[PDB]
């Protein structure tokens, strides 16, 4: 059959299905042989523990209660060499081998592919991810601003997923045990935080072959009682206001008067203060009219833009640290 | 207004505000026991003791690189340990964000930030330079300003007026210079400088010179043998910045403009019809709330993230920071 690798593995759900009633909103658990993973470029060689560790020339990240406890209770994560994170991985902390595809860089192109298939704007951020752990480790309640296609490879992972009725399309990460909102969240959060163990959500046993799409914004959290091993294909979700901010942005860049330098009011003299509000009173103006003359074609014509800075910094400073042999 | 006095003496800091920052370059001389002042300098006075301190990933820059890569790039990230091994190659040396590991320094570099009256939010750092054997940069100018300290030896650095553009907002390599950056295209004028920048000042930095070097001035360096430099390195938020991340404070708020975007030639005729309608109206609402932008409301976001680039390397190094390298 002449079939995309997506379509090879959710069979016999179709490509359609999945983006009708399943993406960009509801869960979808795809149960399987491990096998048809193999058609993911890149498979064999992160298909066990050991063949990632042979591969994975970057820092590991380590998350669990052992890193709670040995930091006195400052952090519950380390970036650590692959050798030290095997140590916290014997004790029950959870490992992410994150930007996997630095290292099988052939699943790039799949991703890239699988992106257009997802109708996702171009400059989406995208990467492939590993996450290792075992003795009843794994991840607390939280929900992410990005969206995974998770391919469980080893091992039985116990999955918990509920409904985020305090937030709508988040843009940032919410740990549950913050209970404390940050900034832009704290502006559309509503309602009363759900209780650590997420009492109310469904519990889905994740075995080998089995593939779940993660909607950005669900709750969750995972346990290991047993040696895990699985592949995350990890998506941004681009909101429309990030697009229209870079159209925004790349109609006004060109206007020296707003690439000039700010300033602090803080220290000025009152009549300098006036004057500055009356020099920001006249880009207020023009960036208003800019925005008046937006456009559709304009908006779609950003969806190549970098809308997430920090992910594309971090594959850049990976991709750097490769030099050192981890 | 005090910290930079005793380095600049004879300038003074009103004449360094009204006639260099941020747009001239400024060369001060003098006794480099002038820059004990600065907190935590005696730990980076020699290549050797910033060895000892910095625990963290040192960037290497220069051809010793481009043949390693077999003409990849011009650098990597190494060990503090083998950093020196492409020292002695000639590779320049990047110490960034070195005031991870002179705290003392945060404190120092605070009071500069609020005494050039830049946004809260400016990224502002410390970074150690180290080269020998004609190892350095090539000509390009930065987005960044630069306070340079010349703790070390000889460094021959190139300065050129930037004619062709105006309070740029990202990098440029002279090499580059059949491509533009779309953003960059947009304000560009003129014809890029001549080859090795011939009508370039050129500035020897000796032990006790400090540089004032504005973001946008064109520059080179080499070091013809060992040389030392500390940077203090500051962001150049724009007035755009602020604005554009007030009006997101203002946006953000609505579930509409959190929705997920498309790729708008993967939809269908009918559904292509239908997206117009809605950004239609999700741009009258952005227009409407830009309308109500006030200067209140841009100055109450000069603490946000201007520099989401040097905000995550910072983060990054932060975890590495007992990394044993
Ligand atoms: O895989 C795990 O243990 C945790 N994964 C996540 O939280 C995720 O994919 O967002
Ligand atoms: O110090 C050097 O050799 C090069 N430095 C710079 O380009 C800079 O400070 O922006
Ligand atoms: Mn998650
Ligand atoms: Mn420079």
């Amino acid at each position: 059959v002449t079939e995309s690798v997506l379509e090879s593995i959710i069979s016999p759900v179709t490509m359609s299905e999945f983006l009708e009633e399943y993406w960009p909103v509801k869960p979808l658990v795809a149960r399987g042989e491990v096998e048809r993973f193999t058609s993911i470029p890149g498979f064999e060689k992160v298909r066990t523990l050991e063949n990632v560790l042979a591969i994975y020339n970057n820092p590991v990240m380590v998350v669990g209660d052992a890193v709670i406890e040995e930091s006195e209770g400052i952090t519950d994560r380390f970036l650590v060499s692959p050798a030290e994170a095997l140590e916290w991985y014997e004790k029950g902390a959870a490992l992410e081998f994150d930007f996997t595809d630095l290292f099988i860089p052939q699943v790039r192109r799949w991703i890239e592919k699988l992106k257009a298939e997802l109708r996702l704007p171009a400059g989406t951020s995208s990467k492939a991810i590993v996450y290792a752990a075992k003795n009843g480790g794994g991840f607390k309640a939280h929900f992410d601003a990005y969206t995974n296609l998770i391919f469980q490879i080893q091992g039985e992972k116990t999955w918990k997923l509920a409904k985020n009725e305090n937030v709508s399309n988040p843009m940032q990460h919410y740990d549950l045990s913050e209970a404390y909102y940050p900034d832009d969240l704290q502006s559309y959060w509503k309602g009363d935080p759900p209780k650590e163990d997420l009492p109310d959500a469904e519990i889905v046993n994740l075995t080998p072959g089995t593939m779940l799409y993660l909607p950005r914004g669900l709750w969750h959290s995972t346990k290991s009682d047993q040696a895990t091993l699985a592949l995350n294909i990890t998506f941004g979700q681009p909101a429309w206001l990030d697009l229209m901010l870079a159209a925004l942005r790349k109609k006004l860049i060109s206007d020296n008067r707003f690439r000039e330098l700010a300033v602090n009011h803080q220290s000025l003299h009152e009549s300098s203060k006036s004057e500055l509000n009356g020099y920001l009173e006249s880009l207020i103006q023009t960036l208003s009219e800019n925005a008046e003359t937006l456009t559709p074609e304009q908006i779609f014509q950003s969806q190549d833009s970098d809308f997430d800075p920090y992910q594309s910094t971090q594959l850049v400073f990976r991709q750097l640290l490769t030099s050192y042999k981890f």
